[PDB]
């Protein structure tokens, strides 16, 4: 599976756009695009050698954790720290025969009795992604996490706070260039703070994006969505048009009408 390799060490937003970029490049094949937002590939039919993509991520520690992404939807489905691999517990038993195929080589592959959703993770991490901070600090702090969790050093509920951070900085950012947006400031100017609304909503929105633009008339929604500007207001949205600049890529939910 292909891999791309990103460092917190000496992080600039050149060198982090860099990393957005090249992982967008590896999830989407330029083959399904719908009013110009790509469109990841279609779970159904699609080879197991083509189903993840690999993110290995370093940290100014020397430490290194690589975590394994499913192209369908982006998501993080576990990971691999040195002689140890962690996968958040299938949805499915489809799901559970793909991920046999991560990290063959490990000598200890576990599977968590929890799900990778942000619900379970907050729960777990006893803090809500509204008051977890995100920045070049949390992720090379979560970096080391995950990586000395096999041996102890690590707590349930900083190991779920650290999972929550490089899910966002890293699947979330794929894909909404806004949330990528976000986390280049952040790395511009080193300040860390939690995510606001705009992109809360944002992330808890995806899906349903996804399907009013697949599903829209020439563009247009036949409900209106929800979501909320950075001081907390609502932002109606009628069309994909206004997306463009704040969606990378979707979640492929239909067949794009003729
Ligand atoms: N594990 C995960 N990977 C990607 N996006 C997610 N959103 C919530 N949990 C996620």
């Amino acid at each position: 599976y292909p891999i791309i390799n990103f460092t917190t060490a000496g992080a600039t937003v050149q060198s982090y756009t860099n990393f957005i970029r090249a992982v967008r490049g590896r999830l989407t094949t330029g083959a399904d695009v719908r009013h110009e937002i790509p469109v990841l590939p279609n779970r159904v039919g699609l080879p197991i050698n083509q189903r993840f993509i690999l993110v290995e991520l370093s940290n100014h520690a020397e430490l290194s954790v690589t975590l394994a992404l499913d192209v369908t939807n982006a998501y993080v489905v576990g990971y691999r720290a040195g002689n140890s691999a962690y996968f958040f517990h299938p949805d499915n038993q489809e799901d559970a025969e793909a991920i046999t195929h991560l990290f063959t080589d490990v000598q200890n592959r576990y599977t968590f009795a929890f799900g990778g959703n942000y619900d379970r993770l907050e729960q777990l991490a006893g803090n809500l992604r509204e008051n977890i901070e995100l920045g070049n600090g949390p992720l090379e702090e979560a970096i080391s996490a995950l990586y000395y969790y096999s041996t102890g050093g690590t707590q349930l509920p900083t190991l779920a706070r650290s999972f929550i951070i490089c899910i966002q900085m890293i699947s979330e950012a794929a894909r909404f260039q806004y949330i990528e947006g976000e986390m280049r400031t952040r790395i511009r100017y080193n300040r860390r703070s939690a995510p606001d609304p705009s992109v809360i909503t944002l992330e808890n929105s995806w899906g349903r994006l996804s399907t009013a633009i697949q599903e829209s008339n020439q563009g247009a929604f036949a409900s209106p969505i929800q979501l909320q500007r950075r001081n907390g207001s609502k932002f109606s949205v009628y069309d994909v048009s206004i997306l463009i600049p704040i969606i990378a890529l979707m979640v492929y939910r239909c067949a794009p009408p003729p």
